[PDB]
């Protein structure tokens, strides 16, 4: 694959392999690892990360909705995939044919699907309980038993799993976590029998309480080398390796005289004779306007973004005359300086999760494996 | 195509047609309209908008970088295309061969392109001047003459046009605007002969001063039915039709009891007996976390987004117990109420330009033309 703009993101698959393999070591051998690669693998490349995670010890994959699961199938992934979110009852037949497990949390969904499907492929369901997150999931005993009954009666409906999700597993204080875990324990007792897969842990819960994961963990954010939250950074068992980095290059360099203005609204004014550089990355690339008071790295040094950020490009103050084509690092390391996703996240006033997901389709992903380029993925 | 999740964007091509046709009527017969279609047509869909704009009176298209132009060419667009940003000297042959015009602003670029390209296709260049935007462009007299000379000197290099871009055309205060306009008229005198295409106006300048735009207008934001700024709004010659809308559907509804918490960090607590709905859209779709206290439309009413916004889902407080499947409008009209892109931008503390651009590849675009569904574009 090829690209024609000097702006690209690099995904270190070696880092991903290490993050997942260290988990495989940490957890009891009888506990499976389900790698969650929804949202195009948190913006890292769905199939590339999936292949890698499976190599390091993961046995299943998780995605947000049906289209994401179907896309993985079309790209050659044959491992089991669980759809974590909602789906259309009418699509049960397509999920069954492609061997995609579904999440179920209401009986009227199953009523509707029983009438539209009748073999020959079995559909594997994972019953979702709401133990305190308030998103999706059952909350009553009568509804839980109704769902199980409706699944029990249809010869092609199978209950493969049962799970819940934590809302504060990344908080040092474990009060709410404890309530949720205990509630899950109580709700499990409402089932006539234990299905083969019982899961509840995300990255934070599995890294902190490996022994309280039952038989399968849904490993996300940490797989990409990002800490669930800064609070538990010191509580992590093994060092995480960040996999994402973003780069660009100077396409224009010029010296301004005192008084000249830069960018939209003419917000910035040079005061001395200064060198301004232009890089081909803007907010349509996910480098949002709120980042106008942040900085990038040029020739091992910090350089401030100057003026307002544009849709496809932005300006920065240079230390002096640098050659056109000089590499600029938005996220990553250059010399002794470094800009991590958490730094960007702080500035955007969000969590690290949102940063790589916002780096758009417009930006090419270059995959590294064994310290060498494996492939380039240019969405457009 | 088709999608398997109930979240989708709607693009009204009839609105886009009208926005362009009105300008076509407002402008002189000699003046061309170059529809700016970069960033996937501001998140609206590149081919669909490019095609509609051409039908409405536009004669040319403008893109941000080479990959965007090649993408249009591969989807059957055969109209002229100008790359507004930078490109590599080594890609000049690719651009020539695909009939793509390139922006030039440095003499060393040409010196390099000359050594690499010898023929046989002619490459049309548009000389960018920097009048006070500080982004891209030539600033001095002898740099301009050196570029012109290098072009004149090459048998396959053609200077088809030259242009500038205004930094404050949307500002009521026209003082910096007139400075740039004056600077441009002056820099035009460094050229021996006035090229066939001279352009300078974006949506703001073309709609405000349609006669002082020379023979080509670069039309962007206004084509999508969005005002360049809130201040310019009552100065525009005709009403703009908003073309982008965003919808989803309730995939879960539940009644929470007081004290119960919702979403990450359990930052929302139900105080009364509230019905809570879960919709399948989140920050990985461009519906950023910052929109947490924003109001969406459900059954003709404003309903607040309660608790933290997740990667693929978020929660809202319902007026009452509505059935699963109920349409929720994030951007658009629901009977009596309307949420415009300007409303979302206000909450995100940004400009309308950024909003549709951020709605990701994950969200399908449904196109309407002649009041009928025309096409469904699903990126994954
Ligand atoms: C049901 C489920 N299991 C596992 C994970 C993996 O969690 P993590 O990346 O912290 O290890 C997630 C992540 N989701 C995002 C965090 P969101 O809720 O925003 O869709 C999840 O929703
Ligand atoms: C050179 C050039 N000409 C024309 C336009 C059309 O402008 P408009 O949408 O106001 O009609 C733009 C838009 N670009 C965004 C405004 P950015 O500069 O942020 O990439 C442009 O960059």
């Amino acid at each position: 694959n090829d690209f024609h703009r000097d702006t690209w993101a690099e995904v270190d698959l070696d880092a991903i392999y290490d993050n997942v393999e260290n988990l495989r070591r940490l957890l009891p051998d009888d506990t499976h690892i389900m790698a969650v690669v929804k949202a195009n693998a948190y913006g890292h490349g769905d199939v590339q990360v999936a292949r890698t995670a499976l190599e390091a010890g993961a046995s299943r994959l998780a995605v947000a909705f049906l289209d994401e699961a179907l896309a993985l199938r079309e790209k050659g992934i044959e491992a089991p995939i669980l759809v974590l979110g909602a789906s259309r009852p009418a699509d049960a037949a397509l999920a069954a044919q492609q061997r995609i497990a579904l999440t179920v949390f209401r009986s009227d969904w199953l009523e509707e699907a029983s009438a539209l499907y009748s073999g020959p492929f079995p559909i594997h369901f994972h019953l979702k309980m709401d133990t305190g997150m308030g998103r999706l999931g059952v909350k009553d005993e009568e509804e839980t038993k109704r769902i199980v009954a409706l699944i029990e009666r249809h010869p092609h409906f199978v209950l493969e799993g049962l799970y819940t999700h934590f809302a504060t597993a990344d908080e040092v204080n474990t009060d709410y976590f404890s309530y949720q875990y205990t509630r899950f324990l109580h709700m499990l007792e409402w089932l006539p029998s234990r299905p083969p897969l019982v899961h509840c842990a995300n990255s934070a819960a599995s890294l902190r309480f490996p022994d309280r994961t039952f038989n399968m963990v849904r490993f996300g954010i940490a797989m990409y080398g990002l800490a669930p939250s800064p609070g538990i950074k010191p509580l992590l068992p093994y060092p995480l390796k960040e996999a994402f980095s973003l780069h660009s290059r100077l396409v224009h360099v010029k010296k301004l005289q005192p008084g000249e203005k830069v960018s939209y609204g003419a917000t910035y004014t040079a005061q001395t004779e200064e060198w301004i550089g232009t890089i081909p990355i803007g907010y349509a690339d996910g480098w949002l306007r709120r980042l106008q008071h942040f900085h990038v790295l040029v020739d091992g040094q910090k350089a401030p973004i100057v003026g307002r950020i544009c849709m496809d490009q932005c300006m920065i103050r240079l230390p002096g005359p640098l050659p056109v084509g000089t590499k600029v690092t938005l996220i990553g390391r250059q010399g002794d300086e470094v800009i991590s996703i958490d730094d960007v996240a702080r500035h955007l006033e969000t969590i690290n999760y949102e940063v790589p997901c916002t780096i758009s389709y417009r930006v090419p992903r270059i995959f590294f494996r064994h310290k060498r380029i494996m492939e380039v993925r240019n969405a457009i």
